[PDB]
């Protein structure tokens, strides 16, 4: 229940404390970047990529190797969702959702390469790097022993979770949403865990959340209010609303990590798309942060990240909706 800055330094004293000397060299092109940081990292002891990280880019004069470690975990982490390697693909449109390849069993050495990218996280986690591979939330849950929800099957499969939902409301559904999630993926899931927890035990991420926990891998990013506020649609609502203006009134009161939880509760993510809020990518496509008039005073917020949706019942006091979000935003996902 403590606060993420607190969860922050904790997990950073403790990879402090079990720090080792001296340092690790890995040498790489960076058009054979992916097999040489492959075959280099794998020939390696987990706990040797504890140590100081020296990137050697053949060919460069650089000496700033905070910076060239930094640009080598996001070039890699980039790498990794090459389509021809068959380990990531997506489940929507526009590159949503980020997912494991179930065929990715089309090339029979690929759990050491999940494995080598579960030392790879576990290594951007350590040295306090950070990545832009763009995991979604359940994957974090899995990470943090979290069974992902009804709620995440709406995130990742609109249709599946509307076609659940229905069938219930007019056991069957919990193996049906665990069956959505870890289909055709269990071995791939089960070696990136494990190359992980080589590197850096998973116990160490026990406090953490899943949307800390992307915090803690994607890093923090100021969010521009005023882009968020003129990309923003409504339905019922208009932007003279009471509710809407106590709204952006919340928002604005709020601090950065605040908004980043904003972010992460109606979108499913802390990133910012390329060019703004105007660029925010949904499910079937391109849909900007919308508000939408719905529920009782009585219910909380809630939020359909595959439409960038937020429901805001028509609370009669300011108070009452600064509460109602503060504690959706916190408590709820």
């Amino acid at each position: 229940d403590r606060s993420f800055r607190w969860k922050y330094h904790q997990f950073r004293f403790l990879c402090h404390s079990n720090a080792l000397p001296s340092h690790v060299k890995i040498s790489v092109s960076r058009q054979t970047l992916f097999e040489d940081s492959f075959q280099q990292i794998m020939n390696m002891k987990p706990y040797d990529l504890r140590r100081r990280l020296y990137i050697i880019m053949r060919g460069e004069e650089g000496l700033d190797y905070g910076g060239i470690a930094r640009e080598w975990f996001f070039l890699l982490s980039h790498e990794v969702l090459n389509p021809m390697y068959c380990l990531f693909e997506y489940a929507g449109k526009n590159n949503y959702c980020l997912q494991i390849n179930p065929a990715s069993s089309i090339n029979p050495d690929h759990l050491t390469y999940f494995r080598f990218i579960g030392r790879f996280i576990a290594m951007a986690l350590y040295h306090g790097k950070f990545i832009d591979t763009g995991f979604t939330l359940p994957f974090y849950k899995r990470m943090l022993n979290k069974r992902p929800t009804l709620k995440d099957l709406e995130s990742i499969d609109p249709e599946f979770y509307n076609s659940i939902v229905w069938i219930k409301e007019n056991e069957y559904i919990m193996l049906l949403t665990d069956w959505r999630f870890t289909r055709g993926v269990e071995e791939q899931t089960k070696a990136f865990l494990d190359g992980f927890n080589e590197v850096a035990p998973l116990e160490w991420l026990r406090y953490f959340d899943e949307k800390e926990l992307e915090l803690m891998l994607c890093g923090m990013q100021e969010i521009d209010m005023s882009d968020w506020q003129k990309s923003t649609i409504y339905r019922h609502y208009t932007k003279n609303s009471k509710q809407i203006q106590w709204f952006w009134q919340v928002v604005k009161e709020m601090d950065n990590e605040k908004r980043i939880r904003l972010l992460q509760f109606v979108t499913g993510t802390c990133r910012l798309p390329v060019g703004g809020f105007a660029e925010l990518i949904g499910s079937n496509g391109p849909q900007k942060f919308c508000i939408d008039k719905v529920g009782k005073e009585t219910w909380l917020p809630r939020s359909h990240t595959c439409f960038n949706r937020l429901d805001l019942p028509p609370y009669k006091s300011y108070e009452q909706l600064r509460e109602k979000l503060l504690y959706a935003i916190e408590e709820t996902e």
